[PDB]
């Protein structure tokens, strides 16, 4: 075949990075790229990569080390980033003939965030710092975070958080709530595109509750067999996206309403990862 299928679920960062992968393939090879950027949740991406692009699936997507380690493989979360990466790389190769390429450079871990003003008022840097004053505070959180021991239940047990109220707030309700001081803490991905524009600060998970969540492209071995050049092409992205860069791209989409495909391609051009005329 001469076509490769890049997938993403419906979420800003995923769509941006999947578009980057597609642009790199289109700029450095003659392969046709099908972008399947509307996959659902519940590990559909993973099921899709096991089918492959030739079987109504996908060939490549960007996965996070801790999700592969804990959710897909069922391994303990408390590990160092390199260990998590090497474990997922070895195990995905052995079990499914899927190849983890090099990390993009950022760790999009889940976190708790506060207004920068509150952080400076109480000198907050870590989750433990927040727990010490949590009895004065209200948490506004997404529904997924409040359900399941991997979210707030386990975090609260580990840190002894004592928030006065924990309010279920989906959509962008919790951002408005924290802006209005109706809540004082919200949950967020570390690369959330609204963190800077809302003057929010991410706190450190000092007890290491959350696993490393380093983004990396993963690809079927049989696609690399047909098109070995893809390895080096996609590894041109290695360590090219820092946390701050990713957050800025997410902001261009979520805060400024820009087209994620344009955001992705313009970032690549600005970094010299594709040519100005590509």
């Amino acid at each position: 075949n001469d076509t490769v299928v890049v997938g993403s679920i419906i979420f800003t960062e995923g769509i941006i990075v999947a578009n980057m992968v597609a642009e790199m393939i289109e700029a450095h090879t003659d392969l046709k790229v099908v972008r399947k950027l509307n996959l659902g949740g519940y590990n559909v991406n993973f099921e899709a990569i096991k089918r492959g692009g030739a079987n109504n699936g996908i060939d490549i997507y960007v996965e996070y080390t801790g999700h592969g380690l804990v959710d897909i493989l069922g391994f303990p979360a408390t590990t160092d980033p390199e260990g998590a990466y090497e474990t997922v790389k070895k195990e995905y190769k052995r079990k499914w003939n899927i190849v983890w390429l090099k990390p993009l450079g950022f760790n999009n871990t889940y976190t708790l965030t506060v207004k920068d003003e509150l952080a400076k008022q109480y000198n907050l840097k870590t989750f433990s710092d927040l727990a010490k004053i949590s009895d004065k505070l209200i948490l506004g959180a997404t529904m997924w975070f409040l359900e399941g021991p991997d979210g707030y239940p386990g975090l609260q047990k580990l840190y002894n958080f004592k928030f006065k109220h924990t309010k279920s707030m989906d959509m962008g309700i919790r951002y408005t709530a924290i802006d209005n001081n109706e809540v004082q803490v919200i949950d967020a991905w570390a690369t959330d595109g609204l963190l800077v524009s809302h003057k929010l600060k991410i706190l450190e998970d000092d007890k290491a509750f959350f696993p490393p969540y380093y983004a990396a492209p993963i690809i079927r071995q049989d696609v690399l067999d047909k098109h070995p050049e893809l390895k080096d092409v996609l590894n041109k992205l290695a360590n090219q996206i820092s946390l701050e860069e990713m957050q800025k791209l997410n902001y261009k989409v979520d805060g400024e309403g820009q087209d994620p495909a344009k955001v992705a391609k313009e970032f690549l051009k600005e970094k010299g990862l594709i040519l100005q005329v590509d």
